[PDB]
């Protein structure tokens, strides 16, 4: 039949447990096996990396394994996976990355229906609040309209039609140690005019954390990266976003706290490098799509003064915004937060900005102001730009997604004299089915985080809370615990992941009912919200109390929520009990510690 | 004519923390010939009392005698008071130290007074107070104000030995019991001492280091026993009511607020129960009248055995605190100036809240607890004007700590929002580093700085912190000082180049040194530094020859001169004929600089 996804896997000397991992993921697609193939190339592995790879394509006849040298110093086992590939659309899936289950056939249906070329589906990492916060954001279907932007970030995870790729010849360079082989890959992609489409509503690739230091090496690869935008990328739009990115990013990224961070030597070659490559190729209309404060270090790199970029650098240490919970509580079927931040040094005392005149002016030495233009620490025009938003994290799939809903609202306020602080608050709800796409995200520990940004500063944090907050919610079939984690973080339990819900609930210890007759035992929850009807099967344990070593009696029980009130009842069943017993309950594999005696 | 006697119980003695308490008495300015030593053993199984008849052998006031083992050290106390000589007795103990001039400025103290009691600042080893009201200012006539100002009651004061033994105050010398010291204090100002109060210098340092009373039980039984001794012993009114009032405040009701958070139900249980029991029976009811308002609450859930709602209101007041946070920071004249800000928060993060209702201010509590409690014990309207901020300082080796006099602070009960209410604090004070150096020690020493904030029945005292980065410098009347943001985080003044070179911290003119064509005078100056006064502090250099990688280094006089409002390192080379490019590396008081100094000569 029609291939339609081809999976390319190099490998060499890979972990089993990552390749244990990769292989289950593929198995877990939605997608009929027959319909797409597994095309796995070994780079001469000096350990039984094939051998365990022939053990996966005994069952799997859709899975293709072969083995090559050490590439030879000019080959590349994604290029000689690519022309024995036969499906319309080509994945390059790293050897200990993972793909999620529903990826295939959701992913081809939409390149399918908008005939796409590039479809740059979700990524999710390990680390950080955010991946691609700005791209995957929404589908667009019609995404290389945006321009050379739509492909950020400029991973190789993304799911080429191999159509596309084979007329116009776009491989991976044949360089040994070539840094960022997937910004070219991508490029070329658009350059060739590449319909792309942003699929953002689903998780699609997982690229997992697992682990450039030469100064010399690492700007080299820069000024090869450089030379390759100026001399490919033909529309000025693309030129100018690609030019502006990567020399904020990589160029200017060095001239702040990373002054703090590394030796003096090291510090005057990379600076060197920096100042020769943006005198040469970087050109000066550039300045113009920067933000002040980035002028500022575009300005002082070309001057050639280090010393003023490393006291700039001391003075900007520490500055960001945290968030803190002014309120949390549960209504209805979502959970409410209202939060407040404001821009601090090390959520200590307040960042502020002077009114001289009637400009906004960023606070700095009389010595350093007179060597800067009067523009570049003027702030007056970017007082209106702040942003403030919530976002969420699921701590199984680190999937990260921004809550969506959110009313917030940043002023600057006059707090003393001519100074100003820069304050902001924030209320939004939290319908946690607008993250659980697969069945394992039903049950998840959940964690919060706020993203501001502001005059050049982006600050995206965990939420914090210093009293103790522990509330519980019973919504249906939902058990959910939002709470301040040990480290003061705002965490929320969906299915019983972390905590257990009569253990944070409490139990009216003074009102369970005994009904002998009927064998049941009745415990109602203290403090929870119950919304809807709600019925959890679990268990429970009974032991006679006194007897030390007492193997548990095991009993059925469920938690029920109606009628907005919540309660676990115990079945005794046949079991013929007497005397005072140990209850402890078992909802969603998680015992309360309520000490709850019966006596029977 | 002896002076002071020392009197000092011994038992398996640590080798190191012996020998420094011997280095403290033999270093003191009063004459040895005025002071004796009386070392009393309480039967050690290891060799520590064969370590003092070797102490005893060089010295001739010293004495030793090994007694009968009796578990605790007040046997030996009692019996080396009666063979004492001494005007003046210090209980030392065989892990502690005392500050050199303190036998010399107690005694004149003790004598030009006529004093029975010396209560002397005490020192110890960790926290950012100790005595903080009492030992605030000298006062040569204390017993006036009741018994209070022998607090705290440890057995380290110069008791007059003519009054210890004429009323028969001694030790327990039975069952070992807790607060021993308590009841020795306590029996010394019922018989009419006149107590003094020694505030301006640090006398004695309780050296925390590394014991029954874990046991609640045990524990418990002891704090009857206290409570009876002050129902039955202490004759004053007065003086009852405050002993009554501060121990029932501090040991009984101190295990009804975070405690709970901090034990198992079953040690909670116990240890509630007997609170509960001797508040009913020992403690009258008008005593809970001179509490706060949270006190007065748990005072009341106490006697009503709801344990439940104390554990409750320990979660809703737990991590109430109120951080400092530096708003300024400058040097002026010869002193060092801060701008602090503050406000009530749960752990430095979202604001503490009380509610307006009608026209009360109350804690805000739920309605569950809140309808069990009278509704004046969380109105707190009458206490909106009783809020303290004030500054302290502490010396990292002396471990001495001081209130920061002359600050100007002022808090405010602010609206933030509907009809919620936070309380902010703004502090302004200068530190001048000469109220705080007393030992020749002191002159070379870091020090933190910490505020202190008390309000609504907290106290919340907590190092000064900062976010951004600070360092600044002065050179002021021969004073190398530097403030700084520490590793930690918290506000720090280095006094006399203790971690810090301030040659590196002010930073140097490198195109303004000068080199004399003929005198060879090289001349260094410092770029941001305060300089105020007239200073001048002998240090060297180092010069090695550029190139020559490992050349035997040129060590040369070099001295930084503080001068006309400027600081600048002259290094005299003089005899050393040098030619050529050379590195200079500065060593003032044993701390050099980065600066990566090149010059030609
Ligand atoms: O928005 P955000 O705040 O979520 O930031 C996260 C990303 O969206 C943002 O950093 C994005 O603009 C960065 O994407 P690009 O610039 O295309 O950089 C491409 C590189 O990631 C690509 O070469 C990587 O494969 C290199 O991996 P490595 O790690 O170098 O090792
Ligand atoms: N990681 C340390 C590197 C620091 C480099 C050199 C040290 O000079 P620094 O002043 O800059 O650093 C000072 C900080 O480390 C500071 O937090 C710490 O060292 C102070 O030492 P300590 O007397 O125990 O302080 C104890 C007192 O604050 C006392 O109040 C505590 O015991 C209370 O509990
Ligand atoms: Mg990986
Ligand atoms: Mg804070």
């Amino acid at each position: 039949k029609d291939i339609k996804i081809s999976v390319v896997v190099p490998t060499y000397n890979t972990e089993l447990e990552g390749l244990k991992n990769l292989m289950a993921s593929i198995d877990k697609q939605t997608m009929n096996p027959d319909e797409y193939e597994l095309v796995f190339v070994d780079d001469g592995s000096t350990t039984d990396t094939y051998e365990r790879l022939q053990e996966f394509a005994e069952t799997r006849p859709n899975m293709t394994v072969k083995q090559i040298e050490n590439s030879g110093w000019g080959s590349r086992p994604r290029n000689i996976a690519t022309k024995m590939a036969k499906g319309e659309y080509i994945l390059y899936l790293d050897h200990d990355d993972t793909v999620f289950p529903e990826t295939f056939e959701r992913v081809y249906n939409f390149g399918k229906e908008n005939n796409l070329d590039v479809v740059s589906g979700k990524e999710v990492r390990t680390n950080g609040w955010s991946w691609g916060w700005k791209q995957f954001s929404e589908n667009n279907p019609h995404a290389e309209e945006m321009g050379i932007e739509c492909l950020l970030p400029m991973t190789p995870h993304k799911f080429y039609k191999r159509e596309f790729l084979l007329e116009n010849d776009i491989t991976f360079d044949d360089g040994a140690r070539v840094l960022w082989e997937d910004v070219y890959f991508n490029s070329k992609a658009f350059i060739h005019g590449a319909k792309v489409g942003i699929l953002a509503d689903y998780p699609t690739y997982y690229w997992i954390a697992t682990g450039g230091r030469d100064p010399h090496e690492k700007w080299n690869q820069i000024n090869k990266l450089f030379n390759f935008f100026k001399d490919n990328i033909k529309e000025q739009r693309d030129l100018d976003f690609m030019l502006t990115h990567w020399y904020r990013s990589r160029v200017l990224g060095i001239l702040g706290q990373w002054l703090l961070k590394n030796n003096n030597e090291r510090i005057d070659i990379e600076f060197n490098y920096a100042k020769k490559l943006a005198e040469e190729l970087i050109p000066a209309y550039i300045s113009e799509n920067l933000d002040k404060n980035n002028q500022v270090k575009d300005y002082l790199l070309r001057q050639g003064d280090l010393d003023s970029l490393k006291k700039l650098a001391q003075i900007d240490a520490g500055i960001t915004a945290l968030s803190y919970v002014e309120d949390a509580y549960f209504k209805e079927d979502k959970l409410f937060f209202k939060t407040s931040t404001k821009m601090t040094y090390e959520d200590k005392e307040d960042f502020f900005i002077e009114k001289t005149a009637d400009r906004m002016e960023r606070i700095l030495p009389e010595e350093i102001k007179s060597k800067l233009p009067k523009e570049f620490f003027d702030y007056s025009d970017d007082l209106a730009e702040f942003t403030y938003e919530p976002s969420i994290k699921g701590r199984n799939s680190r999937a990260t997604w921004k809550i969506d809903g959110s009313t917030s609202n940043v002023e600057v306020v006059n707090k003393k004299a001519n100074l100003y602080k820069i304050e902001g608050e924030m209320s939004f709800s939290v319908q946690i089915n607008d993250y659980i796409l697969d069945a394992a995200d039903k049950k998840q520990p959940w964690d919060i985080a706020t993203r501001f940004t502001g005059l050049g500063y982006t600050s995206h944090r965990a939420l914090t809370i210093g009293k103790i907050l522990i509330k519980t919610a019973l919504i249906n079939n939902k058990t959910m615990i939002v709470y301040k984690n040990a480290s003061g973080l705002i965490s929320l339990d969906v299915g019983s992941s972390v905590r257990s819900i009569v253990e944070d609930s409490g139990v009216k210890r003074e009102q369970i009912l005994i009904d002998k007759t009927s064998g049941k035992v009745t415990i109602p929850l203290n403090e929870i919200h119950v919304f809807g009807e709600s019925l959890i099967e679990g268990n429970a344990e009974l032991k006679p109390v006194g007897i030390s070593d007492a193997d548990p009696i095991n009993v059925k029980a469920k938690l029920i929520g109606e009628a907005n009130k919540a309660r676990v009842e115990v079945l005794l069943g046949d079991e013929k009990l007497s005397g005072e017993y140990h209850l402890v309950t078992n909802i969603q594999g998680k015992k309360d510690k309520q000490q709850i005696k019966i006596t029977l």
